[PDB]
DNA sequence: TGTTATCTT
DNA sequence: AAAGATACA
């Protein structure tokens, strides 16, 4: 065991060599130097340690991870007991009060039981200096997290993307959306949630191409 | 309430 | 680039 499942670092150590990479290894070196950077070096690859990059059914992205203390766990959206739920987990949690019908608040904001099952959380960017969003966008993460929607839909099929906010939806162009299905949505953050976030049923409609593809639905109460 | 997203310059 | 203006807890 270590940061990187087996499974991913299999498919992505080809990351490791290339230039962006270890100018992108060094980059956030000098920040944590410097300021405080959410996650710690330890949590930053979370999203690989909750199952096989070929079990993987769906995939939530969103901006960066959350840049408040002892929050940004490397799953994206995802905090840990005790931490409560942000706005955003908070406002997510409503859109699937009303989405779904026997789901029911969590009762704390740790999202590993949906990861197990097979839904990547990830963001687009994988660091943020404190208190400071997007601050560590187009630092090189961008083209990292590229190759992890490159693998995917290169290498499985039938796969539910979905796309919180404008930065999550740049990732959109390079998926096969025919191969695969996509959904877009505005970021469940309270800036934005009523650009659509609420009412977009994407939770279900999920289950639904899921089903349909013989797979077996993401049971989301499972937290 | 504070959201720190998004559209626009 | 970086920043000002803009519906529910």
């Amino acid at each position: 065991m270590e940061f990187f499942g087996e499974s991913w670092k299999k498919h992505l150590s080809g990351e490791f060599g290339k230039p962006y990479f270890i100018k992108l290894m060094g980059f956030v070196a000098e920040e944590r130097k410097h300021y405080t950077v959410y996650p710690p070096p330890h949590q930053v690859f979370t999203w690989t340690q909750m199952c096989d990059i070929k079990d993987v059914k769906v995939v939530i992205l969103g901006q960066d991870p959350y840049h408040g203390p002892n929050q940004a766990h490397g799953l994206c959206f995802s905090v840990q007991r005790p931490v409560p739920p942000p706005p955003s987990l908070e406002n997510i949690y409503k859109e699937l009060s009303t989405d779904i019908e026997d789901f029911v608040h969590p009762g704390h904001g740790d999202l590993s039981g949906w990861a197990k099952q097979g839904v990547l959380l990830l963001n687009a960017v994988l660091t943020v200096r404190a208190h400071q969003a997007n601050s560590h966008k187009e630092r090189g993460w961008e083209q990292f997290t590229d190759a992890v929607v490159s693998w995917l839909n290169q290498n499985s099929n039938g796969l539910v993307f979905l796309l919180w906010g404008s930065y999550a939806q740049k990732k959109g162009s390079a998926i096969d959306r025919k191969r695969h299905h996509v959904l877009q949505t505005a970021h469940p953050s309270p800036l934005s949630v009523y650009r659509g976030f609420f009412g977009c049923r994407h939770f279900s409609k999920t289950n639904e191409l899921l089903q349909k593809s013989g797979k077996k639905p993401i049971d989301w109460k499972e937290l």
